[PDB]
């Protein structure tokens, strides 16, 4: 079956994971270097051994393509995935007049008396960011993100470059280069940055008229963390393929620390019963080539038979 | 025995190899996409089947190390391997005189009348950098190199960053970190470089004990192209371990388009009969920490005992 890699993947660090503590201090099974693969051209690598939000990644995905780094497109979505990032600001500022969110992230893992104001205070900042039009400029704007890294790169001299773009360029001037690299990591900003980014690197290849991609992320989290990450890379292979007029190939995950937080275990050995049912179908319209404003309703995902939802708890 | 994943690469690549163009026009049988592993607390990497000159990967790393990307310090070290990036600009100057070298490269790859005149020219450029002081300056540096790359990031407002250091720095502080990435990938100077780097970027990992590294090349030139990259970077390997007191660990190595040139496959073919013999034994002062100045005498390699050397063909 098409998503078997990833159920190896995790089948495998269940096994020959080794412990290590974290940042976020937990515990958590990991391996370093590794390499997996799915042919796009038998069906969409999204898992249907668990519930998986398309909307949640197409609508991100579309963000990183407008170079778009504020809030708002988001929430617009109905997307709250980067919200947080956005908060630890809105309460670390004099503005901020309420319950002092230190930690909320850790707070709410287990949420008792901060679980309330926190998601209140969470409503109250989105409000804010989705209308208030100056609010949204100031705090709703993460400011480096995949799309300001992808097609903003900061220079020594002020100028902007669009690595993405550029690229495509690349990919239609001259499809054979072994130079289609677009890298998301920044000497300089990654000290001072709140996450690294983990999808760090990815290389596209063209050859017998088929396009493939590998990407590079020094981070897995393995359970909640890979299962995203997969799709939308899968989904950024057909968008170029249909933008530079190629036929989609295969594309390729590599790992840094590929792991799983000790506090999921449960719930990935849960999964591990289900059989993965045939994979999903992409459809992509036809009309539509640029694919910066290839939006919502121009990626249809066609038959997606999964199993039930497996929640577990945010790695805080 | 240690060093079969290369061999298997190689014949794997034979194999199941593409056909692709080249930029400097050949052919290749090309593969996206791989990862070998190497247990270096095993012996060192260093092909047994094929003479590799240890001194070159040394005397280069050093050079790495260093930051220091003038030519004099590895032809001081009877190293030339980078010596025809600089001469690209010495002949493309108002200051030279002489023998047109336009595509000196490919013109000496079969060497006619043009043969003499360029390793003529060579001899001259070198002499000229090992002992004019003020040429080298101007002539020998060859700016955007690993080293500079490594230890000298040219950021967005003037000051230097020493990714390589801050690093160490990082195993140092705390070791258990998926951020120890050392990115050789600037988006601003790869479109107007000579040759953007290979060996993209590089991860460490520490856990029980052990120091690991991944590196990721976007390209792979694997008959002369790939021994080399495992032997510096596994030397790289020992080198922090040895500086931050760590026990070395494995070497992992990830490609980005993996290939054999049209040119090259009789020669590998050639290899692939003979047999690997016990892996060299690597030797490390443990006198000296600050791995900046573990000079030539530093590092000693015990009991390697290679195949002959087979000659091929530069990629021009
Ligand atoms: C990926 C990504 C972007 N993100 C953000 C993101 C940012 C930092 C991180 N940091 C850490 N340590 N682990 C992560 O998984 C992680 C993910 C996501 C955010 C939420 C869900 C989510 O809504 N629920 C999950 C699983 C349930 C849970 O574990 O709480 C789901 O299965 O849908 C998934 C991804
Ligand atoms: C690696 C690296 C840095 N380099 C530079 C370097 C730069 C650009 C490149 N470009 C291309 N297309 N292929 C390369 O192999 C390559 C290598 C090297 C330079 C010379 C030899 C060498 O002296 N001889 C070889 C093989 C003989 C041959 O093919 O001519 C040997 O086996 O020692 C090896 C590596
Ligand atoms: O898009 C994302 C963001 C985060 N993480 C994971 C990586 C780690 O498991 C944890 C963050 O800690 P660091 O890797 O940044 O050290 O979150 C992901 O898997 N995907
Ligand atoms: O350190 C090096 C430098 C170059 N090459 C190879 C990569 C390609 O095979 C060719 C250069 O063409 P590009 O990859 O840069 O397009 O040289 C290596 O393998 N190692």
């Amino acid at each position: 079956m098409l998503e078997q890699p990833y159920l190896d993947l995790a089948k495998k660090v269940l096994d020959e994971g080794h412990f290590k503590p974290d940042r976020t201090h937990t515990g958590t099974y990991s391996i370093f270097g590794h390499q997996m693969r799915f042919d796009l051209s038998k069906g969409f690598p999204l898992l249907t051994t668990k519930k998986v939000p398309f909307g949640l990644i197409k609508s991100e995905l579309l963000w990183f393509l407008h170079g778009d780094t504020n809030i708002r497109f988001l929430l617009q979505h109905r997307n709250h995935i980067w919200d947080e990032w956005a908060f630890e600001k809105w309460v670390k500022s004099d503005e901020y007049h309420g319950p002092d969110m230190t930690d909320f992230g850790h707070r709410s893992q287990k949420d008792p008396e901060f679980a309330a104001v926190y998601h209140e205070e969470m409503a109250k900042f989105d409000d804010r960011v989705l209308h208030d039009d100056a609010f949204a400029a100031k705090y709703g704007d993460l400011g480096l993100v995949y799309g300001s890294q992808w097609r903003a790169w900061h220079t020594s001299k002020g100028d902007t470059i669009d690595q993405l773009g550029d690229v495509i360029e690349q990919i239609k001037t001259h499809p054979y280069s072994r130079r289609l690299i677009v890298s998301a990591w920044n000497p300089e900003d990654v000290p001072t940055m709140a996450l690294p980014p983990c999808h760090t690197l990815y290389q596209f290849y063209v050859n017998d008229g088929k396009l493939s991609l590998q990407l590079y992320q020094r981070s897995a989290d393995i359970f909640l963390g890979v299962p995203f990450s997969i799709a939308s890379y899968a989904l950024l292979t057909h968008l170029v393929a249909h933008e530079c007029g190629l036929e989609v190939g295969e594309f390729i995950h590599t790992f840094g620390d590929a792991h799983l937080y000790v506090n999921h275990l449960d719930q990935i050995k849960e999964q591990l019963s289900r059989t993965p049912r045939p994979a999903p179908t992409l459809q992509l319209n036809p009309d539509k080539h640029d694919i910066f404003d290839f939006d919502m309703k121009d990626i249809k995902l066609l038959n997606y038979d999964p199993y039930p939802a497996i929640k577990a708890p945010v790695a805080v």
